[PDB]
């Protein structure tokens, strides 16, 4: 208990950040208090909260969360954080309506004293921030902003950083930007990861990985970046005998290292442990819950892969949906809540429950993984909500960095996800070791400028059918989408798209290859892209319903347009 408190509960001090500011903007508020607590991660040892309230009647229930300040510097070739002042609590608001706000602080420590601020008056005005990320209305299918506008997330996992920190994502993430990426994913667990809130504990959070958490949110707010916070791996209940970069061995929550649990079986059902995971995202949601750039809370990083002696599916299923109930109810914006599997199908028990507002799927695989994709976004239309592939791979142990170095395969997969009604990129992993040293962020920019002018939440798109190749002598394939006004297609030659040695491909050709037919009224205007410069190649008039196939080397996009 190394921030226990002994002294009678008093507010001593509050400072705000600013008294005028945007829509969505941070409002932060900052507590210097002494108390009678052992644990301020704890609500029962001490409970911070702050109380807003809006013209319009609304109230926002917010939780404050202990707080150490650094300054970060690099050390060679790694982070250290230097703590500047004592610790003290923090409240984190954003606001959904403009105009006025009141708000005051209140304190309750484990003595049952109170303490209380006066109120205090903030003014809102309209921003350009588009809010928080929601399901749409109009296509369960795709994400939107509070404002209307689609949510289509581009980008990857990047996940943790190297030993340098933060100093990682100063580098990453703006290259990320601005190639098209809007999205990313990190993980808050296990006790190694750069964002580790259970470093040492599960009952106490690391300040500092905390801190690194708040830059890196910080930095994706300046870059229009929304981000997965993956709160637990699969890892954490995994024994070593088991493989699969295990560590129950080493995890805070095991009885041997100070936790509440004798076997990982037991994370779901022990009381203490189920106590402090609350606890756990109290914290979360106090210190992160107001950011709009927060694009959804997931619970685990493949929870079907924790040790065999430990997966009990009806009490993983309900530990879900308790969790997403407590989660939401005091979350007061009600962020997207997830999980996901690394058995590609899923689990329909779990993904079926209404407190998931969105399926992932996982997928690891090096033969034929375009059909692979297609067969699974068509599965998991059953469940009526949307579909993220959070993560894509070849299933090559890692070698993708030796065997694609082009990066074709993330090419072929964030090309087939998109064009297949998924609600974004496959997000592909090897940020660190793959993407950033190859280069491969323009796979990205190409992708984003072709999709981002259609409206997908409106298009009533479906999986392109009705089709008829004519192709001699070439075997073409596509993945495509036809909606109401517009009809994308992705082609691609079956014996070039999944050989890797090649350079990438210099511009396709003048040449007439085949044809293909759809079931469409002209006229219609065929523009013709490349899918790795990124570019128009050529655009058509036509008043049949039978589109010339250009010469390509690879693959091919074809934006079509009904008149
Ligand atoms: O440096 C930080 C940290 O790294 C840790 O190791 C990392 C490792 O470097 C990779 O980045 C790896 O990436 C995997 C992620 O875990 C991801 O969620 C996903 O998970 C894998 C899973 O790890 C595992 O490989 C699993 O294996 C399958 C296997 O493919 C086959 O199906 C077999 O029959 O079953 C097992 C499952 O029982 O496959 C999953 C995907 O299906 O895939 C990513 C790529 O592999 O993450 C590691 C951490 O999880 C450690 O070295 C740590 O010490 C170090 O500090
Ligand atoms: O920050 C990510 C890693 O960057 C590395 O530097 C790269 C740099 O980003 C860029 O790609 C340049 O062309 O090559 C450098 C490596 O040769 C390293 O600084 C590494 O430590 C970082 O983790």
């Amino acid at each position: 208990s190394r921030y226990k408190d002994n002294r009678p509960l008093n507010i001593l001090g509050i400072d705000i950040s600013k008294m005028e500011l945007g829509r969505y903007n941070l409002f932060e508020v900052s507590i210097f208090l002494q108390g009678s607590y052992l644990n301020p991660f704890d609500p029962q040892e001490i409970d911070v909260e702050g109380i807003f309230e809006d013209q319009y009647g609304n109230q926002y229930r917010v939780p404050g969360f202990f707080y150490q300040e650094y300054k970060r510097e690099l050390k060679n070739d790694y982070e250290y954080l230097v703590p500047v002042g004592d610790p003290y609590f923090k409240i984190r608001f954003s606001p959904i309506n403009i105009g006025s706000y009141k708000f005051f602080i209140k304190v309750k420590d484990k003595t049952g004293r109170e303490v209380s601020s006066d109120k205090y008056t903030i003014y809102v005005k309209e921003s350009e921030k588009p809010g928080y990320i929601r399901v749409s209305e109009k296509n369960w299918r795709y994400f939107k902003f509070d404002n209307g506008r689609q949510f289509l997330p581009i980008g990857a996992n990047i996940c943790w950083a190297t030993s340098k920190g933060t100093y990682d994502y100063d580098v990453w993430l703006p290259k990320c930007a601005e190639n098209g990426g809007n999205y990313f994913r990190v993980w808050l667990g296990p006790s190694w990861a750069t964002f580790a809130l259970e470093r040492e504990s599960v009952k106490e959070y690391d300040l500092k990985n905390a801190w690194k958490l708040d830059y890196v949110l910080n930095l994706a707010e300046k870059l229009n970046m929304y981000i997965m916070f993956c709160f637990d791996s699969y890892n954490e209940l995994r024994y070593q005998k088991e493989g699969a970069y295990p560590y129950w061995e080493h995890t805070p929550h095991y009885e041997k290292n100070g936790g509440p649990l004798k076997e990982p079986k037991d994370f779901w059902t022990n009381n203490e442990m189920i106590k402090y995971y609350k606890n756990k995202l109290r914290y979360i949601v106090a210190r992160y819950g107001y950011s709009t750039n927060v694009f959804a809370w997931e619970f685990w990083n493949q929870v079907d892969i924790i040790s065999p002696t430990a997966f009990v599916i009806g009490e993983v299923k309900k530990w879900h949906e308790d969790m997403a109930k407590y989660l939401n109810s005091i979350d007061p914006w009600k962020h997207l809540i997830t999980t996901s599997f690394a058995f590609s199908p899923g689990k329909p028990e779990i993904d079926s429950i209404s407190g998931l507002n969105f399926v992932q799927t996982h997928i690891y695989k090096s033969n034929r993984y375009i059909d692979a994709l297609l067969s699974l976004i068509a599965y998991k239309e059953k469940y009526r909500k949307p579909h993220l592939v959070g993560e894509f791979g070849l299933d090559a142990g890692g070698n993708d960095l030796w065997v694609d170095p082009n990066g074709y395969v993330i090419h072929n997969a964030i090309w087939t996800t998109i064009l297949s009604g998924a609600s974004g990129t496959a997000m592909s992993w090897w940020w660190d070791n793959h993407i950033h040293p190859n280069n491969l962020y323009f796979h990205y920019r190409a992708l984003a400028d072709f999709v981002k002018d259609i409206n997908f939440l409106e298009e009533k798109f479906e999986r392109l059918t009705n089709y008829k190749f004519n192709v001699y002598n070439r075997e073409i394939k596509v993945i495509g989408l036809q909606g109401k006004k517009y009809i994308l297609l992705w082609l691609y030659n079956a014996k070039e798209a999944y050989q890797y040695k090649k350079d990438i491909p210099n511009m396709d050709s003048s040449k007439f290859l085949g044809s293909i037919e759809l079931l469409i009224k002209p006229p219609i205007k065929v523009i013709y892209y490349d899918t790795y410069r990124g570019e128009k190649i050529k655009e058509l008039d036509l008043d049949k319903n039978v589109i010339p196939i250009i010469e390509f080397e690879r693959d091919l996009a074809i934006k079509i347009e009904l008149l």
